């Protein structure tokens, strides 16, 4: 009945026979218990020429109260894939570890579409992110040292942008004051902490296409500031080398399977808007290779995740995406129609016809701003009549679009049949002209106007006197020619969360311009940014225990 | 040949096979990779009434700039008892992650004595660092969001006691002030972090029978006052099942191997000053009911972690050792009778019977007062002349004890096949009246001086006001009956580290006297504590470096 009822009662495969289905020797992989293993990322050299599997992104309209996450149905997408005789895997994100303690953590995915085991994806897995906060935090200790031992560089250390991190709900680290208690004892200086996922290694770490480029990337971070306001990097200081070593195994990706025994690589966690939001490259471009069709997924809805997958991560990984999936339900679209949280499970066309803009704007950025064929996926809901499923359908069709029925949460891959017939369809069928919506040559200011029109569908960008010149500086710097990820709301195509359904009239306010040299993209901030959640009166931890045998109860 | 030179060539087995030497099949084996695996705890409970394998302690005399063993000998002696066709095995320590980026990596022993996989076990290993760091820094956040959201317990944040830790040498972490940023973002108060392997979360792993038994002592652990002094616990915060489950997986012992394929258990990592310096309670146990005999040691000189292991870890165990081994080289001795770091490789009788106290004292602490059989091992070295060591064996007889010579460095376990044989000579043959040196009933200040008084050769302590106060106070709230863990320096038997040799005629000062209750000891402190070591100038990170295929570089 609950999503860890059917996940601890399922019966599983060895992972070894995970890997079979993929065609991966026992030589590809190193066991982490029967359950869990990580594939060598140098495969990868060997299959220079195979041409990748079928990409098919799973994203999804707008965040809403009512439901939804779209995992369920990239789980389900890949197990009725299986179920038609295709080849097929997926690549998901791991979850940071933080949140469990603090809103008690749940499945990826969820009901008979889940990934498992469920227990150590939400714990401590097989380490990757402990390896990833290690060389954050390696980083800093290295910072500091620098200065503390001499400062050749002439670091001004209130110019360090670089933060250290944990992966725990810490709101108390947030801002601090470190390197007191007199001069044997450091450089007193401003600082903060990151939850790990938000650190630029995380983002450095699945933008990587392999172990030499992570190294690159690495010694490309700005870490901070001189006196004269130059950039220092990790390379100046030599830590490039040994945060590529603590990352040596993190970096191979991490083999589990769904209920169904789909094969699934889980790695890599970044934020949507600060970052991109994806798993990892290496973990995809190797899916790619090993498969036939491999269903992944970015973060929050297609203005925020889908729009960097396509426009960031594609490009970086060289990879091409066949086809996708823009998850939706009835009761959200309602809910942008100005319907009530509580008042959703009533009939209501005018709601649902005013709030299905929303829907049909994602639908009309996918098909007629990137080219790329796509299938809209409406998860079924009890409360659902026919009236309000053929409204959806209807105007799906004017854009040339259809939108096909998904119960992947109650049946498994069987509800995902028809969902997964159509997309094998439009991969066949459909007429694909996918292109990035600006090119890289362009200047950051135009991009971020490029984004903000095209994609949520703005009058323009209202850029703040500090974010025009933050901008020349980082193109002065040398770094016009990289990409843009803006950082705003997911609940609005608009930068205010309260603008549901399909706003127009309206304009992006850009406050302030960053860039992430290591990642390889400018930062364009909006409003406030969360980088490290707090724990709520009650924490989740209070009620997760274990004893005889562990058994861990609580977690979920 | 250096020793990851030794390693790299060496021919090593499955850890399926190395595992069925100690009667486990794969089913109780979890496999990380084919060269390491954890051993479910759970397994223990049906050994129940099983008898114990013998115990071997191995120890040293002080440490010196020269060198002495210690582990090369644990290691080799684990090898050589096996080359008898004796069923043995070893339980070591895991090595802290962050001296590595500055210092370098080093062997798990040395030369043809090591534990394999060296590199693993310099980085993440098995994840156990991690994890108990994660419990220590969970533990933190939810002190802190307890204050935040109403503090019905009433702490004084500044009398918080628990520290937040980092498995980092970092400096700059030693004193901060966090919980900045006005209200929404926590309460301001002074703070600092540990080292990981200093925190209490360490030394609670280590000492902990079972889950249940871990679950209680976590709970147990003071983090702080009230503002009207009352101690504050981790469970009326309710972090103990929380923190019990980080430590899941964590707390099974870790199996590896020498280089002659002898099993070996690698878990946890305490100081030996501030805590008790021996591997976990839990490895150990486990470890003798799975073999015939089980080698072990503890940090430091007999004088410190020999102490702490019979004082502390035996009695809380419920285990008792069947023989010492006492590791000393002519070198350390001639250096202890006045003889320069230079000057050493020169023979001299004069110098070597002037510092031969020293290990005559550490012969006749284990023989007389705590009545275990012993043997000192000495590492042979080519400048050692026959006439050094006939005295040696001379003196170590004149107590009842033989002086074996051991090439366990050069030789493998073929150097140390005297040893062994001795070792288990004196097991069936020697007299075991085996106690510890105090009574638990002993209050903690006469507990302090019976530890000086018999093993350190004082003549006293002398308490300064303040400790009096705290030992007091500790006694009121119900601290009286638990074992004492003196801080002080490993170079010398006296407080003051210039004292070599066996010097008489001095008192030990006590500063101060704090409780661990989770671990479930008394701290004595009698000069400064370091428990968060720096960064050097040139930091061995910045030679540390990986290649294209992930091989990694520059670490040892
Ligand atoms: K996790
Ligand atoms: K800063
Ligand atoms: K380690
Ligand atoms: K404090």
């Amino acid at each position: 009945k609950s999503d860890i009822e059917i996940a601890q009662e399922a019966k599983i495969e060895h992972i070894k026979d995970v890997a079979t289905k993929i065609g991966l020797c026992e030589d590809d992989i190193e066991y982490y218990g029967k359950y869990k293993a990580k594939i060598d990322y140098n495969l990868l050299k060997r299959f220079e020429d195979k041409k990748d599997a079928k990409l098919i992104l799973t994203t999804a309209i707008n965040p809403t109260p009512a439901g939804e996450g779209k995992t369920t149905t990239t789980v389900g997408l890949g197990d009725a894939l299986r179920r038609l005789g295709k080849n097929a895997m997926i690549a998901l994100r791991e979850p940071s570890l933080g949140p469990v303690f603090g809103i008690k953590g749940g499945a990826a995915g969820g009901g008979y579409a889940q990934v498992v085991p469920m227990e150590d994806i939400n714990l401590h897995f097989t380490g990757d992110f402990h390896a990833i906060g290690a060389a954050n935090n390696l980083l800093a200790a290295m910072i500091d040292n620098h200065i503390y031992q001499g400062n050749e560089l002439n670091i001004d250390p209130r110019r360090i942008t670089w933060k250290r991190c944990v992966d725990m709900n810490d709101r108390q680290l947030r801002f601090v004051v470190d390197g007191l208690g007199g001069k044997a004892n450091g450089t007193p200086r401003e600082d903060g902490y990151d939850i790990t996922v938000a650190s630029e290694i995380m983002a450095v770490f699945c933008l990587a296409n392999d172990m030499e480029d992570l190294k690159n990337r690495l010694a490309r971070i700005i870490i901070g500031y001189t006196y004269d306001g130059k950039p220092v990097t990790a390379g100046q200081l030599k830590a490039q080398g040994a945060m590529a070593a603590l990352l040596k195994d993190a970096f191979k990706p991490n083999l589990v399977q769904t209920l169904e025994g789909t094969p699934a690589f889980v790695h890599g966690g970044p934020f949507a808007n600060i970052a991109h939001g994806c798993n990892s490259i290496i973990a995809t471009k190797m899916a790619l290779k090993l498969a036939d069709y491999v269903v992944t997924e970015a973060g929050f809805g297609a203005d925020l995740g889908a729009e960097k997958f396509l426009d960031i991560k594609c490009r970086m990984a060289d990879i091409r995406p066949d086809a996708v999936v823009i998850v939706a339900t009835i009761r959200a679209l309602k809910y942008n129609g100005g319907v009530k949280k509580e008042d959703l499970n009533q009939e209501n066309l005018d709601a649902l016809k005013k709030g299905l803009p929303n829907l049909l704007k994602h639908v009309e950025n996918i098909t007629e701003k990137y080219g790329i064929p796509t299938v809209v996926a409406i998860n079924q809901f009890p409360t659902d009549t026919e009236r309000e499923l053929a409204l959806v359908q209807e105007e799906c069709n004017r854009l040339g679009v259809n939108a096909v029925l998904s119960e992947v949460w109650a049946k498994g891959g069987e509800g995902g049949l028809e969902l997964a017939k159509e997309v094998v369809r439009i991969i066949e069928e459909g007429k694909n002209n996918f292109k990035p919506i600006y090119d890289l040559d362009m200047g950051i200011a135009d991009k971020i106007t490029t984004i903000a029109k095209e994609i949520y569908g703005a009058d323009g960008v209202e850029f703040a006197p500090a974010a025009l010149k933050e901008i020349n500086t980082l193109e002065e710097l040398g770094f016009k020619n990289v990409p843009v990820c803006i950082a705003k709301t997911q609940y609005s195509l608009t930068d205010d969360p309260k603008l549901l359904g399909r706003p127009t009239g309206f304009k992006i306010n850009v406050r302030n311009v960053k860039i992430s040299a290591g990642a390889g993209f400018v930062v364009a901030l909006t409003g406030a940014i969360m980088t490290m959640p707090g724990l709520p009166k009650r924490p989740a931890a209070e009620k997760i225990d274990v004893d005889v045998n562990g058994k861990i109860a609580g977690l979920f």
